[PDB]
């Protein structure tokens, strides 16, 4: 041997396998919380992440949605990478799919499956790609990619302005509880999270939403520095979105526990909680770009 920015590189994310995984979460059918179809996600889930070096863990837990007199099983899935750390940084998505496609006008389409593809599924595909190479990422923090079970098991959409109706976050609101219960005991705490969610179609605009500004600034602004140097492009230096400046999202709960958290989001996704939400919107590109950022933002941390 002999010898020869913050250092970090690209990896060769594959974009057709990460669009097959969102078609393979996909053809399980619906995966609402407490049904056989998420019960199917969570083994494939776990045999995919285990097989490629990953520690499993499953976050039980039981809630009663407001609707509802019967209780809910939810699971938070946790994957874990690089267990010798004492920072460790959170990748996360919800995983639970939406009931019924509300945003559809007809309501007898309410009666059909709702494949959310941009919408935790292909969260949860892009980190089924990751998990090929995350074995190979050298890394000075942790990295936990984390399952919300339960983001919006809406049974109850309520009536706009006279009912607010079912609530959202189960598994983002156990999981920051459970942080804050245990962090004094803990060998490591958790300094940043991304969650990413309706990110993945063509031409994304990823823009600035209030709480993840406001939460995490210095996560902010070094995602963007890297995707600025990666040229994803969909990350664009703009604040919100014609549906809403501010987004409610799992990462809520992640921030009021202390966690800096950002969420990576085009919240006009037109497909948005509509039927024709499906694997045929995802971009394999677009796939790859935000892994990419993903990966150069664990690199880049001291
Ligand atoms: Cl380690
Ligand atoms: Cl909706
Ligand atoms: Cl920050
Ligand atoms: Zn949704």
């Amino acid at each position: 041997a002999r010898p020869a920015k913050p250092d970090f590189k690209t990896f060769p994310l594959d974009p057709d396998r990460a669009v097959k995984y969102v078609q393979q979460l996909c053809d399980i059918g619906p995966r609402i919380s407490g049904t056989p179809g998420m019960v199917k996600q969570q083994e494939v889930l776990t045999k995919h992440f285990e097989g490629l070096g990953a520690k499993v863990v499953r976050q039980e837990f039981k809630v009663r949605q407001r609707s509802q007199r019967g209780a809910v099983d939810m699971t938070n899935l946790i994957a874990s990478w690089f267990p010798d750390r004492k920072a460790r940084l959170i990748v996360c998505s919800h995983y639970d799919t939406r009931p019924a496609a509300h945003q559809e006008t007809d309501t007898q389409n309410w009666r059909k499956p709702f494949a959310s593809a941009n919408d935790g599924t292909a969260g949860a595909a892009l980190m089924m790609e990751l998990a090929h190479h995350m074995k190979g990422v050298p890394s000075n923090v942790g990295v936990d990619f984390v399952l919300f079970d339960g983001e919006e098991y809406i049974l109850d959409p309520g009536v706009p302005g006279l009912q607010e109706g079912d609530k959202y976050f189960f598994g983002s609101e156990h999981f920051a509880n459970g942080y804050t219960k245990a962090k004094a005991g803990l060998p490591y705490r958790y300094t940043g999270a991304v969650l990413l969610d309706l990110f993945a179609h063509d031409g994304a605009r990823l823009a600035m939403e209030g709480y993840s500004l406001r939460g995490a600034p210095n996560l902010v602004a070094e995602l963007w520095r890297v995707a600025g140097w990666v040229g994803a492009k969909s990350f664009v230096n703009e604040r919100g979105f014609d549906r809403a400046t501010d987004v409610l999202d799992d990462h809520i709960a992640l921030n009021e526990a202390g966690i800096p958290a950002v969420d990576v989001i085009d919240f006009d996704y037109k497909h948005w909680h509509l039927l024709s939400d499906t694997p045929d919107k995802i971009s394999g590109k677009q796939m790859v770009d935000v892994g990419n950022v993903l990966l150069g933002w664990i690199q880049i941390q001291k």
